[PDB]
């Protein structure tokens, strides 16, 4: 585990096909509180979906107030499949640009 930067970001797979709405905040609300990220001062929602194939890529990333509660997230709340699809938890990408 330990300190991996001051980056506060979570990186979700297979959020895609089938998906409901911005509404995935609340699934990761089940497990903590909504964060306000400083990089740019908005709450957590990030849908990647691309329109241009017309089918969603499958990836969306949140905003946890904790970075120690990510990994844990990671081992408990992922390993399993989110609509039927597979989901997999990650600690993204640092350096917000």
């Amino acid at each position: 585990g330990s300190h991996m930067s001051d980056n506060n970001t979570i990186f979700v797979q297979g959020l895609g096909e089938g998906v409901s709405t911005d509404q995935v905040g609340e699934f990761f609300k089940q497990i903590g509180i909504i964060k306000t990220n400083k990089k740019t001062g908005k709450p957590m929602i990030n849908l990647y979906t691309d329109k241009d194939t017309g089918k969603p890529k499958g990836e969306a990333t949140v905003s946890f107030d904790d970075p120690p509660s990510a990994k844990a997230a990671i081992d408990w709340f992922d390993g399993k499949e989110f609509h039927g699809n597979i989901i997999k938890v990650s600690f993204a990408t640092r350096r917000p640009e």
